[PDB]
Order: structure tokens, then C-alpha cells, then sequence
């Protein structure tokens, strides 16, 4: 069925469930059996080069995996197993040199609109139930009473910095901007929790922060964070999309997946070219085609093909008990 050589895919729990479709690892030492009809890797990871350099002389397509975007409690750096993956037949969400599946995905807006309940439902539950890709980080505390600018940092090595057409060099840019566009905010830099956890790096560790210029280093959930924000500026953060879903205005320095659809601020030197190859699409229009057809979901009990809606509701009983 699909082979797989990475061992850290290979030890996913319930895998196949998320393929629909059985899996077998192989060996970078063996030649691709027969019985193998695709290749699956990880994104665009360095792991991932051998077995597409693999794939492509022995005439097999490859399928790239990686986290979905509501993927578990804790982080995927902590070893906690994914809820949640995407599975992509063409490319991969983050890069945006070339259509993937789920550009295509958000194109079939007649697709997406048949599930607009089902994006409503899940959409309110996300914002008002306070959920992301990671779901352990307690609420923001603060008073809810204009005037503070979120800029999003990442980890370093991340490929959806790289495939998003940026690295370090937008992260300056994007903070320089918030601060010249902004003079009379204050200016929150928000470390991701990877690095808060000490497992990564971010793209400021040499940032001197200022009275104006806030280094938030609270392990924090989005929507809580976002609710005490006015904009949102980000190089390719799935951050961006989640402020969208809070109704913030979102200012995108690399091109993310959900960038030049009409909904966001994007300011890199491709995004004519990226907006006229995908065209426009709705906030409901989006959400369906990741949240709801991109991303495959498993139950966290019994293991099988399940739902957004039953991931979300047991991430949600988890979370009172912790
Ligand atoms: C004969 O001489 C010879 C033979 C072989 C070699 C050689 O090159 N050997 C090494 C082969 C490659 C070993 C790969 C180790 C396992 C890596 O597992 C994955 C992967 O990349 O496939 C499994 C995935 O499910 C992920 O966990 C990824 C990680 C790291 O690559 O990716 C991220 C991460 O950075 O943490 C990417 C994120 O976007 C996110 O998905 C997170 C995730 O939340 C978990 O943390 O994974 O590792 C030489 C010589
Ligand atoms: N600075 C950041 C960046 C990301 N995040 C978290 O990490 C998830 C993934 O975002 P990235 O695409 O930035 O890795 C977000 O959904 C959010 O939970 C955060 O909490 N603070
Ligand atoms: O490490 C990566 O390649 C990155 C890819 C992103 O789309 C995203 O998955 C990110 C993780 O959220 C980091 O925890 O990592
Ligand atoms: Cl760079």
C-alpha cells in the first residue's frame, strides 16, 4: 500500500486510519517493493529528502504528511501522538511555489459551502471554547477593557518559514513594520511554545525588547491571547488563520496557505502572483477545505476514522479534568 521509511511516522499510532489505507515500513537499504503504490514523508523535512529521491526513480508518487491544525493536548515536540494529520497528494500546505491539495481544495468552493454548518459549529467551538493546534497552555490573564499589535515568532527550523517563501530576514521586517505602522501601540512578540518549552529557537533571541517592545514568554492559549489584540502581524504562522477565526486583521511578511485569498494584508514580493493563481475565497470557505476536508481526524479512544467535532469535544473533556 504506502510505503513508509521514516520511523517516527512509522511509530504514529493508527497511522493507517488517517491513510485510509494500509501502510508498511521500508527499509533506505531495500529496493521500493511492488506492493508499495506511494511514498509518504514528513512536509518538506530534511528526513524527507532520501525517500523522494527514492520515490522518484522507482516511478512512485509521493504523499506528504504533517500535524493538522487542531492536533492534540500537549505538543507535538512533548510526545504526545497526533488527533490529526493532512495528507496530500500533490504538495503541501506551506508551500506556496506550487499548487497543493488543499489550494485545490479551497478552489471547489461549491465543496466547501455544502459544509458551512459543520464550519460554524466547529468555528464557534475553536474561538469561544478557546482551542488551537495545541491545547494544554492556560487563558491569557488580563483585563478585557485598542491599542496592543501581536507579532507571532516561530521555530527556527521550521519549512514553513523556507516553502513560505521567507526566513529570518521577514522576521526583522515584519517587526519593524508593526512598530513604524503602529507608533502609539504597544507591541507584543509572542515566543512559540516549542521554544518556551526549551525543545527549539525562535528568530529573536537577539531582540532587546523596550518599554513599547514586549517579549510574551507566557505559555498562553491563541484565542485568549488574541481577544486582548487588535492586529495581528505574522511571517507564516498558523497563528494568522487563527486570528481570522477571532476577527483580528492579519498583515502576512511570507505567503502561508491561508495568504492571498482576499482575506488578509500581504506584503511579499510574490503575493500578485500567488493571489492570481489562487483566486478569493471566504473565511467559511477556508475553514471548510483545511479544518474539515484536508485534515483527517482519528478518535482519541478507539482509535478509528472520526471527526473534527468528536476530537474537539474530547479535547475539551480533557482539558477541564487537567
Ligand atoms: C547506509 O548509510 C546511511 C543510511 C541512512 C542514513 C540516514 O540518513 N538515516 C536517517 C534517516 C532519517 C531519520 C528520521 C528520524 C525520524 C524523524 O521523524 C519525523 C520525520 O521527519 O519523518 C516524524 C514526523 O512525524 C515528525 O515528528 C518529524 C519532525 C522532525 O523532522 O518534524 C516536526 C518537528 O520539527 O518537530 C515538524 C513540525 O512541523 C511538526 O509536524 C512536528 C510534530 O509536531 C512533532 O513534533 O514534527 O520527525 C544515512 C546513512
Ligand atoms: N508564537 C506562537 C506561534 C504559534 N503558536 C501555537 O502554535 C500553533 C502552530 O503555529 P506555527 O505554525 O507558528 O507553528 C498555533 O496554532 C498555536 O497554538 C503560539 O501559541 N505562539
Ligand atoms: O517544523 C516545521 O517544519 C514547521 C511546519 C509548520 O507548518 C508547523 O507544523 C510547525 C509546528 O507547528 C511547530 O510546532 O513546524
Ligand atoms: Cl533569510
Amino acid at each position: 500500500g504506502i510505503g513508509i521509511y521514516s520511523p517516527g511516522i512509522w511509530r504514529i499510532p493508527h497511522l493507517e486510519k488517517f491513510l485510509a489505507q494500509p501502510c508498511q515500513k521500508l527499509s533506505l537499504l531495500r529496493p521500493v517493493p511492488q506492493e508499495v503504490n506511494a511514498i509518504a514523508v514528513w512536509g518538506h523535512r530534511p528526513s524527507a529528502a532520501k525517500p523522494v529521491a527514492i520515490a522518484k526513480a522507482a516511478g512512485k508518487p509521493v504523499i506528504r504528511l504533517e500535524d493538522g491544525f487542531v492536533r492534540s493536548l500537549d505538543l507535538g515536540v512533548n510526545g504526545e501522538p497526533p488527533l490529526s494529520l493532512v495528507v496530500d497528494d500533490c504538495g503541501i500546505y506551506y508551500d506556496a511555489s506550487k499548487p497543493s491539495a488543499l489550494e485545490k481544495l479551497v478552489q471547489d468552493k461549491a465543496g466547501n459551502t455544502a459544509l458551512i454548518s459543520q464550519a460554524r459549529e466547529a468555528m464557534h467551538t475553536i474561538v469561544t471554547g478557546d482551542m488551537s493546534k495545541y491545547n494544554l497552555a492556560p487563558a491569557f490573564v488580563a483585563d478585557e477593557s485598542t491599542n496592543i499589535v501581536l507579532v507571532v515568532d516561530q521555530t527556527f527550523n521550521c519549512m514553513s518559514v523556507t516553502y513560505g517563501n521567507a526566513g529570518p530576514h521577514e522576521f526583522a521586517a515584519m517587526l519593524e513594520a508593526a512598530m513604524a505602522e503602529n507608533p502609539q501601540a504597544e507591541i507584543w512578540v509572542k515566543v512559540h511554545p516549542d521554544v518556551l518549552e526549551g525543545k527549539k529557537t525562535g528568530y529573536f533571541a537577539d531582540l532587546r525588547a523596550t518599554q513599547r517592545v514586549r517579549l510574551i514568554a507566557e505559555n498562553v492559549s491563541p484565542q485568549s491571547l488574541l481577544r486582548h489584540v487588535s492586529r495581528v502581524y505574522v511571517v507564516t504562522s498558523q497563528y494568522g488563520f487563527e486570528a481570522l477565526l477571532a476577527g483580528k486583521p492579519v498583515t502576512c511578511f511570507g505567503q502561508p496557505w491561508y495568504a492571498s485569498w482576499g482575506l488578509t494584508d500581504d506584503r511579499h514580493p510574490q503575493s500578485a502572483l500567488l493571489s492570481a493563481r489562487r483566486g478569493s475565497a471566504t473565511l467559511e470557505e477556508l475553514f471548510a477545505a483545511a479544518y474539515l476536508r484536508y485534515c483527517r481526524y482519528i478518535d482519541p479512544q478507539t482509535g478509528e476514522v472520526s471527526d473534527l467535532f468528536t476530537v474537539l469535544q474530547w479535547l475539551q473533556l480533557q482539558r477541564r479534568h487537567h
